[PDB]
């Protein structure tokens, strides 16, 4: 909606923004947030508060009616500096809808999203400076981090067409500081860049390729034998592992887990996984950037969830989510060793995800955090509840694509699973002898991806961020 | 039109291709085209000059015409057969052709491709000069018909000056996605390429869309449209000053072409070294000045480029017996500057430069903002550095040649309407600027002196280290030793 | 000796000079180009004799060279090392094809050929044609075809010397021994460890040819890798002071005298060695009758591996630090270490002796003498899985994994190597 | 002596020893020091200058004296006592001192510490400003005292004046492998280096030798030698070529500060660019000839200074009286430049630039050719840099403020000594170079105009794309992050 009024340039130029900002670039913290008071509409403002700042929670009247003065709307709002707004995506358009008439003249409003303002294309008064921090993780590990001394990596952005008094990014930067994600690193994006990638990320592989991969491995596991007990028990807690490794060297590692026999075909079904699911990711890309999605979404939004709701549905009646849990212990290794197609699912939806988004004008960098720097901790969430602990950490948004993207991918996938050998999933794959050209050439295209070469140079920083624990 | 039924990945992919191709890639020159019938639609200039380059390459090159043109001893008619090439109909060389290239002026182009098709036989293909009539008109080529494109780098006639010296002008080559059910696209199109000289200059394999939008942006804004405002601007201002007019008009007409001579040998980073320090900084000051105030003109022109606004608009003008352009024409040509007298004595290649310092900032100026509203638009930088420095030299020496008549008259129409188009706009836009010109800008060279190192050194750096330079090096470079295989 | 007359500026000159030519340079071709009765009626000699009994025949060669004649060398001792003094109407060039055994004509008839090296010598180009012959001649033995490297007498010298008696034979040799010794005291049958040696080697080296030693570490499992990695650096900390002793005495010329000197006492040190050599207990050992599977040699020769690496490296190293330029070094530390290894898998340590030159023999048991003793405490220490038996493939630490991949790939010499091997990939495709 | 110890592998080992650190490497400071007894053996310009620096970083120092210096209350007792700095002798401070920094000239060198070692207690550290002690003597020194060494890259005092600006002074810190005990030596030699500030501008991580080795080369030629030799030789130029005497004095004396200021700002880059087109281009060339002709001399310096041929040399001169030294000092100050009147007028900058075509290339060839020299005999860019271009502007600040004189007086005898090595052998080198000048040249200006675009173009990339100038431009960067941080 509001990004359709834009023109090729102009998005492209909203599009493309996304910088890592240098240490010296946040020489003041939370600064100029010093006095001013916060009203937020926990994660954060308890992370905050050690900082210095006047957080102030303005719960529903209804709410407020059955450590920070908790008080209402009217009796916060007014005198407010900057008004955190974290509510559900689906009813931003009434909250700002009813938090603007209260707010003063020359405040800030805060946003954690950019969906209101991009895709609803909400109209914020003209004196209100319109921001944006949004920490990267599914859950709560940014207060967490915080309490170690360190943070998340996190997002900031500043709508143009909000930005009186050019006091933008001292706010932005300011509230960043406060939850401590310069301490990790702070990314200098824009509204638009982060919600198009950011929904590209989510519906595509952060969740919509764990829900359908999570439901074609088990069930193929159980049509081919397997203690459907123990095979619940490999889904479950599986992608958290092979995650894990990607989280700490990318995909290059997360292959090199793997036997050179095992890579190598890992490498293959990678291949075809690309191959078949390209068109599907783009589909999902394409709409996103169209404004078909959001628009789409919406229809639901306004139809009662029907069809957010229906997918809830049977998506909790999955053989996976109603199956038997295996009591015995399964050793890391394993999990690689019997997760082969998994591990192939995970390097072509992240590089499908990864390419897509960067073919649609968003930066590597950006595309690298909604592609592959998120989907470790996602997996995290299964490899505790299951695939309901996923649609239950995430917005109502995600779960929509979620749905909207897994619906489609494991039909589509029906004739592929029906074509997997011995030692693809379930059983390992024995290490042995390979052509040592193909092992060097196909060692080489891994970490010569243009996201195992961002990742590389983003994960180096992040970590540099983290020496200075001084 | 075409281009609109892309949606944002679709644009940036054609948007984006630009590969300088491998001298080796064209081992076989020609050949692909040797013992095929290639008939060539419209005898104009460029349409004549090909036709000459492909015949002493041995191809088998013919005019086709309509049958009212013969009749009536048009000239394209004479022109052909005074050069000893076979001149027929439509109905009579097109029905056994194997390439058709279109070299007729644009307005032309959807009713000769309208008539041209049906007596196209099976498999035969369509070559085009310049992608409008597939991108922007939204021409449907019959599905069998494979529609390539060869565009030489070059306004006029140096591609036939080049080919006769044993050389060539850099070429651009592309094949439309939609028409290559053969997958023959490429084969034809560095045959046609080979034929008219642009492998032995380099050959760019592009898109259509990327060779439609870059090359409009170009003409109507740097290549063209700044050329004539800035001579029209920068001339009366000299007048307005003092300056004999009949001097400054000959400081105008062979001005660009000195000062772009350097911009050749070296792009911008050498013609703003050929001015004195204190010289340089107040070029560069200009110029800084002059893209802030022109920023939204260009990328007025590049927007309404992309979002079809802009063919959609002189569409409406072909529609309309092309009165804006023939107004505009005959409005421009009424200008001082283009009646001024030109002056008896000589002036030396230096004083150029010294009394030019507003003229350099102008072209350093509008190349960059050009070339970065293009980058900002999708169009990859080997684009956009061909169309808004690459040919800048070329369209100088026309204007040295016979004022802004000249240019507009080598020029095709559509460069000109844009040129115009732009023309009219940015003088005005101009103005107040031109009113504030300090002693030195424009007319008087800057007394040699003194500078402060840092900013010397500083303003030396944002020079060379522009994206425009730093690709301007590499491509002119390869260029350069293409033009160093000759032995 | 020569190489003693310079300075150290004029030194570092001669000993950093390498460059790999290009396509380009080899237009012409052998075109250029094209007892006591010929030796005056030639254009170019070719004294291909060895080291020993070099001088000699250049001291009855020259008198019968015509004027303006040229010399070939192979191999610059005799003008580095040994003070030789030659008519300075007289062209010195060199054209010496990187390969021990007989390759560089295996080669030729196949069609490619092998990447040779040339140089001439400064006080010896009065007519200005040392390259024109020398880029004829070599372009003659198919070597324009591989890749050939414009080097110097001195650079050529310093490191062909540093390369045989270190990595390329003295390690080899040494290894093997240490090894099989090993193996058999630790109950491994004979006849089985004979084999695990005289063909790990090769084996081993096969993928170190294909992709340096990235892909020679990358056949181990993760848990195998990571060992033979620490046992690479535990490996390169020991040798350390003896490689760099072994390049020390190359350069100030310690080594050319000292073999030059068992010259004059008939062999005596190089011939006790050779002979003391062939009673060990491998070069006389019964072979294996079954098989051993390509992976075999892998999984059960971690410590072989690393003996590789380290020696690779550390030879490398050594020769960078003594002002050798990286990609010299490379075809000295490398390049031609498989070659030698299929050496020693056709008849054990025997065959290898036997190819190499008396000068890389000499320098071999120099070495081998000196690094076997070196290394019983190290052997003595050794672990499961280290040789021999195979560690078995399961999970590794994430980061230590990850860092020693990057570890490994971030060696100077596999930089240079990715890139070299490139290029004579390049050169080989034009054909 | 000593270096001549070690063979090729290990000298190139030393000689290649030099790394920039990372403003984080010094958070501790000089906190290793604060509590320890630091002693300073002889007081003179230099000691002071360090002394008041660690004083106000917080650091009890004292200054121990020779015996009869303290009873005759000689220059070193007064200069420091009038600080208040606690002085004593040898015996009564040497033992139980933590840090014994010897700051004597290297003509006494050796008795210092063949005094000083003695009363030093066991584990305590010796310091240095310059390894010619170390490298060229084969001084040994107990193998339980750890040798230090921290040189702050100024010829003058601005190590102490940059120090009470709240900044510093890049220095190199060593420590010499054989005196290592402890381990202890970056330790310390990071926190002297600190004490006097040098953490604010850059301390490079070096070694004894690569300073000895390269700080001699670059003082005896281009940063010393070079300036004399230019001095006398463009002076003497100037007036044989009918400059007023006075007049020429003063383009001379002044020039050489000018001049290298803008190559301060910007290395050779950005001096060549202060010069007019065609200027610029006659300084290359003069450049080229210059660096051709004095390329043995160079080459003949650094190999003595390699082959201890240098310090063996200079070290007999020291046993005989510094006659040598003394006789050439002499001479030196007889020379017409060194008294001839200064002109009262003024000269502008620009025409020091202008008038000063050959100072200009004499910079450029000295400070490339020196560079070059090094780095062909192992040493690294890094120390080539600061030896041969990073001190030149300082030591022209000298020439500035008393002519040679000044400059002379300030570096050490060893420095002069080189100077006047190379100096008395330079001067009669150029003789035939001189008297072959053109028009322009020297005195007066090269009128600006046309050139030759590719030309111009080459000459600049030659310019820019010389090694020290890309090392060069890398440093610079560096030291003005350093500096940027006035926070």
């Amino acid at each position: 909606n509001y990004f359709n009024t834009l023109n090729l340039r102009q998005q492209l130029a909203q599009l493309g923004k996304c910088r890592f900002m240098g240490r010296d670039e946040f020489a003041d913290g939370a600064s100029y947030l010093q006095g001013k008071k916060v009203v937020i509409v926990l994660n954060q403002g308890l992370n905050m508060r050690d900082s210095g700042l006047d957080i102030s929670y303005a719960l529903r009247k209804e709410a407020i009616a059955e450590g920070f003065k908790v008080g209402t709307y009217e009796e916060l709002i007014p005198q407010a500096d900057l008004v955190i707004n974290l509510t559900p995506d689906k009813q931003h358009s009434d909250v700002v809808r009813t938090v603007q008439p209260l707010m003063k003249d020359g405040a800030a409003l805060g946003y954690s999203h950019g969906f209101n303002i991009v895709e609803v294309g909400e109209q914020i008064r003209k004196d209100i400076t319109v921001v944006m921090v949004a920490p990267k993780c599914p859950g709560t590990e940014v207060r967490e981090e915080y309490k170690r001394g360190f943070g998340v990596p996190t997002l900031i952005a500043v709508h143009p067409e909000n930005d009186p008094k050019g006091e933008g990014m001292a706010i932005a930067k300011a509230w960043a500081a406060a939850t401590g994600g310069h301490r990790a690193g702070v990314l200098e994006s824009s509204f638009v860049a982060e919600v198009k990638s950011d929904l590209m990320g989510e519906q595509t592989i952060l969740c919509g390729m764990l829900q359908a991969g999570s439901l074609l491995c088990f069930d193929k596991l159980v049509e081919e034998g397997t203690d459907p007990a123990y095979a619940e028990k490999l889904i479950q807690f599986g992608w958290e592992t092979i995650t894990e490794a990607l989280k700490q060297g990318g995909i290059t590692l997360m292959m090199d887990r793997l036997s050179n026999p095992a890579k190598l075909r890992a490498y293959a079904l990678s291949e075809q996984l690309k191959e078949i699911m390209a068109p599907l990711f783009q589909k999902h890309m394409d709409d996103i950037i169209s404004g078909e999605f959001s628009s789409g979404m919406m229809a639901d939004w306004a139809n009662d969830d029907k069809k957010l709701l229906t997918w809830r549905e049977e998506t909790g009646k999955t053989a996976f989510e109603t199956a038997p849990q295996y009591e015995g212990k399964i050793g890391e290794q394993e999990y690689f060793d019997k997760g082969v197609l998994m591990i192939a699912m995970v390097k072509a939806g992240v590089e499908l995800a990864f390419e897509t988004m960067v073919d649609s004008g968003i930066i590597e960098e950006s595309a690298y955090y909604e592609s592959l720097h998120e989907l470790p901790l996602i997996a995290n969430t299964i490899a505790r509840k299951r695939l309901y602990e996923m649609n239950v950490v995430i917005s109502d948004t995600a779960e929509y694509g979620n749905y909207l993207f897994s619906y489609a991918c494991v039909p589509l996938l029906k004739p592929f699973m029906a074509e997997l050998q011995p030692g693809d999933l379930g059983k390992a794959i024995p290490e042995g002898a390979v052509d040592n050209g193909q092992l060097r050439d196909v060692n080489e295209a891994i970490r010569s991806h243009a996201i195992e070469q961002v990742g590389k140079k983003l994960r180096g920083y992040m970590t540099d961020m983290k020496r200075i624990a001084v």
